[PDB]
């Protein structure tokens, strides 16, 4: 397997092992992305970070530190923007792929956030 796929697995596992509600697609949906990312001159360290960020983000969404969230939800967000843009500078043979998958990457996060917040809004 590609060292990028694996680099995202390091953190996705930690995010699946934790919050096992959705221990599944949290890996896959991300994994697929790590293969797209590869197809945009991405480096493992440009991914590792992103994950660990997301990690920070969610587990802070869990505990509830609203500062640590934006700290992480933005450092991650201030990486993929570039990547999507690099992927945007690619053929409409790969573009047609991301313009259908990305939706699910959005859907994962939009779902995850929501659920993971709803958890703590339940004492």
């Amino acid at each position: 397997l590609t060292p990028l796929q694996q680099a995202a697995l390091k953190w996705a596992r930690k995010l699946a092992e934790r919050f096992p509600e959705l221990g599944e697609e949290f890996i896959a949906v991300h994994l697929e992305e790590a293969r797209f990312w590869e197809k945009a001159g991405a480096t493992p360290e440009e991914v590792d970070a992103a994950g660990k960020a997301t990690l920070e983000y969610y587990e802070a969404i869990r505990n509830g530190d609203e500062e640590k969230a934006v700290e992480a939800r933005k450092k991650a967000l201030d990486i993929y923007n570039k990547i999507v843009e690099a992927l945007k500078k690619q053929p409409p043979e790969v573009v047609a792929a991301y313009e259908a998958f990305r939706p699910r990457h959005e859907a994962l996060h939009r779902r995850a956030e929501a659920t993971l917040r709803a958890q703590y809004e339940a004492r």
